RNA sequence: AGG
């Protein structure tokens, strides 16, 4: 049927200039030795990407599809959305949000300039009254950081990003933010993904789990998702939301983006030129996440009913999903997941690679992380989230003029301060580094699903028994799949090994206790592992004075 | 670029 999209031969231009690393690494230098290993994807490799997402979509539903759908659209109706004001949507425009080629940045629509307000109202009214006219789109690559893997063909093309302009960004909010916060829970409930801490992620898994009889569970995740998003689906997303209770004006504004935005329209590269046509889903349109999400749930609740599933509990959070289900015995189980496949690939919706049944949850990978298990300060089994550090370890070694990695360090630390490649490695680091350049009482920034957090390195104990639990300092015997993966993720990028680390942890947590205060707490609690004479840690009072339920919903 |  549908092409996913169409080029004129027009480059996929950079913004900026696409900042090169530097014959020195003065902050990441003494955390791994192998900075030839560590990249940044650039908008030339744009066009190897563009040919890997350009193809020829056929979608064939069925009846277990028509079934679920309609099973949604009834807890759609449960949901009343409002417009958000004008003047609301703006100030969710994040600060550094491109600006418009209208003549106004983020700064001027924050502050509710009236240039600004004055042409989003246009915007608006434009929507209002033209249903038809497809809205112009500026593509561009995606700047991320990978170390090369020479299994998976050296490196990674950068992916793209379809936008609109900024004053459509505003009334796309003013429309559908509010449903965004509301509707992905009203129609998926607990398997809403993005309501979780990586520690509450771990209890659903493990409830899910031992509510089986003989539990089985897998991992999905669809090749290139936004390149497979067809124009019907697209068109059932916004049926989908004007099942919702909703005011007139935003259905007529919900209806206009859909179809001058949403289901397609041209894209234009950086310099202005015709770059091509999109019929997929544009990633950068505020209905992103939502869409994928939905989307993602509505075929795969599908396939789980197509391929026979028994008693599916499922976890999405955009297009990657895990299944935990009662198991039929293994030769069923393996014809239930081709099964799975299969209508999942008639849905529009191919897998990366082929999904297979798991019979133990750390063998099960989804949004690149896994549940796995160590024991605690009383022996007893203690299970968190944890992942492959590759990335990471790679992100903590990106160091620019423009760019630096400290604020990647500290995420990781949160995210994962219970496992052992970051007690062990990025800790020891991350306050080496802050001491010696006598910044450990200074905040920082941590990004999070769009969010950016302020957080004082000497408040970590805190937020991190908080987040995690008391037991989070004092985890041990690590499982084979862990030590193993450390380990060579530490060979692989030229970084010391675990002992090596280890003695500088003694060396970190002397020098923090001699600081007395805050960072003598750090040293005791966060370094605890690193001496043979563990202290009794007690939980400590600051940590029940805090809220982060804001960080992770 | 969005969440
Ligand atoms: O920086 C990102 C990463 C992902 N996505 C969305 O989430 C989907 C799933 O991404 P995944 O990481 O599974 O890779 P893909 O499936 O795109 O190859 C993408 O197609 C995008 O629509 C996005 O909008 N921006
Ligand atoms: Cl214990
Ligand atoms: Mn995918
Ligand atoms: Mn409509
Ligand atoms: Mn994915």
């Amino acid at each position: 049927s549908s092409m996913s999209y169409s080029w004129t031969g027009a480059l996929i231009t950079p913004c900026g200039p696409e900042e090169e690393k530097l014959p020195i690494n003065p902050l990441s230098n003494s955390l791994l030795r192998y900075h030839n290993k560590v990249y940044c994807t650039t908008s030339k490799s744009a066009s190897q990407r563009a040919k890997k997402v350009t193809f020829d979509r056929t979608q064939v539903l069925d009846a277990h599809y028509d079934s679920v759908l309609k099973d949604i659209k009834l807890a759609a109706s449960k949901v009343s959305a409002r417009l958000l004001t004008l003047q609301q949507a703006c100030q969710l425009t994040p600060p550094h949000s491109a600006r418009s080629k209208y003549g106004f940045g983020a700064k001027e629509v924050r502050s509710l300039s009236g240039r600004a307000v004055n042409h989003i109202k246009s915007v608006w009214k434009d929507l209002l009254e033209d249903p038809q006219t497809p809205i112009p789109t500026t593509i561009m690559a995606k700047n991320e950081v990978f170390c090369v893997d020479p299994a998976k063909g050296g490196k990674k093309p950068a992916r793209l990003i379809v936008y609109p302009d900024l004053g459509v960004r505003v009334c796309e909010k003013m429309a559908l933010y509010d449903i965004t916060q509301k509707l992905p829970q009203a129609v998926m409930g607990a398997s809403y993904g993005f309501q979780y801490s990586p520690a509450q992620r771990v209890e659903y898994l493990l409830k899910a789990w031992a509510e089986k009889k003989d539990p089985m569970g897998f991992s999905y995740d669809t090749r290139h998702f936004d390149s497979t998003v067809t124009e019907r689906d697209i068109r059932t997303e916004e049926s989908i939301y004007q099942a919702c209770s909703l005011p007139e004006e935003a259905r007529t504004a919900i209806h206009s983006l859909t179809e001058r935005l949403y289901v397609g329209g041209p894209m234009f590269n950086s310099k202005g030129q015709t770059c091509g046509y999109r019929r997929c889903r544009a990633s950068g349109v505020l209905t992103t996440s939502m869409g994928n999400t939905i989307t993602c749930y509505v075929k795969a609740l599908a396939a789980c009913k197509a391929a026979g599933i028994v008693a599916p509990t499922m976890l999405v959070c955009g297009d990657d999903l895990i299944v935990i289900s009662e198991s039929q015995g293994t030769e069923e189980d393996e014809r239930n997941l081709r099964a799975f496949t299969e209508a999942m690939t008639r849905y529009s919706a191919p897998p990366g690679d082929p999904p297979r049944p798991e019979y133990d949850l750390e063998l099960i990978t989804s949004c690149s992380s896994n549940v796995s298990v160590a024991l605690g300060p009383r022996g007893r089994r203690r299970y968190y989230l944890t992942r492959d550090p590759t990335t990471p370890l790679a992100r903590a070694a990106w160091e620019t003029v423009r760019h630096s990695p400290i604020n990647s360090w500290l995420g990781n630390i949160i995210q994962y301060a219970p496992t052992i490649w970051v007690r062990m490695v990025l800790m020891t680091h991350f306050f080496s580094i802050l001491m010696v350049q006598d910044t450990l009482d200074q905040n920082l920034n941590f990004e999070m699903y769009g969010s950016v957090y302020s957080v004082n390195p000497l408040d970590l104990p805190a937020i991190i028994e908080r987040l995690h639990g008391l037991d989070a300092f004092s985890m041990h015997t690590y499982s084979h799949h862990e030590l193993t993966r450390v380990a060579s993720a530490l060979r692989k990028l030229g970084a010391p090994p675990l002992r090596v680390w280890k003695s500088r942890a003694r060396a970190v947590r002397a020098s923090l206790i001699s600081r007395g205060g805050k960072a003598a707490v750090c040293g005791r609690y966060l370094f605890n592992w690193a001496v043979k004479t563990k202290l009794k840690l007690t939980p400590l009072p600051e940590a029940r004075l805090l809220d982060l339920s804001s960080w992770f919903t």
